């Protein structure tokens, strides 16, 4: 996350960190068994670690679980990143609380003008690089889909939406892919792309979780 703050130990309890030997992607915990990230962050031999503020030190409120199955969304596109979604079943449940639970799927799309927190372990500079050991957060809001369009001519489809400041400086990074865009209580978003980190006029895109609720409940339902 570029010009971020540190969101303080475990006040983003659905965040998940998708380790296979180190953290490589971010996720979403959506109920006690299953966990939402990008497509582009399939792997085998993932570890999902739960309860985490610093990723390098186990302070107490982890839980560590692996995944017992990964489904990529039938029609993800690698080139287009179009459909950038992904389920991972835990082998076990893991145990809820208060520093450890899972964030709501959302009845509705959210509209521009809408603020969302962002979240996750990623690079923090926009030029060179310096990775964060504890958790960073970003305010940002979702932008209108003419101003999305305009900064990414013939690359957004209708499953993607971005999010962020058009001036730069503020934007989620290599790092927080998979990770999670919450508003008002629901996952809206999944860090998914982008040209380079907080580049003026080159906003964060993110994966349109509205459109595949139906996709989630259904699988959910018969695995
Ligand atoms: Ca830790």
């Amino acid at each position: 996350i570029v010009g971020g703050y540190t969101c303080g130990a475990n006040t983003v309890p659905y965040q998940v960190s998708l380790n296979s030997g180190y953290h490589f992607c971010g996720g979403s915990l959506i109920n006690s068994q299953w966990v939402v990230s990008a497509a582009h962050c399939y792997k085998s031999g993932i570890q999902v670690r739960l309860g985490e503020d610093n990723i390098n030190v186990v302070e107490g409120n982890e839980q560590f679980i692996s995944a017992s199955k990964s489904i990529v969304h039938p029609s993800y596109n690698s080139n287009t990143l179009n459909n950038d979604i992904m389920l991972i079943k835990l082998k076990s449940a893991a145990s809820l609380n208060s520093r450890v639970a899972s964030i709501s799927l959302p009845t509705s799309c959210a509209s521009a003008g809408t603020q969302c927190l962002i979240s996750g372990w990623g690079n923090t500079k926009s030029s060179g690089t310096s990775y964060p050991d504890v958790l960073k957060c970003l305010k940002a809001p979702i932008l209108s889909d003419s101003s999305c369009k305009s900064a990414y001519p013939g690359q957004i489809t209708s499953n993607m939406f971005c999010a962020g400041y058009l001036e730069g400086g503020k934007d989620s990074c290599q790092g927080d892919s998979g990770g999670p865009v919450v508003c008002s209580g629901k996952l809206q978003g999944i860090v998914s792309w982008g040209s380079g980190c907080a580049q003026k006029n080159k906003p964060g895109v993110y994966t349109k979780v509205c459109n595949y609720v139906s996709w989630i409940k259904q699988t959910i339902a018969s695995n």
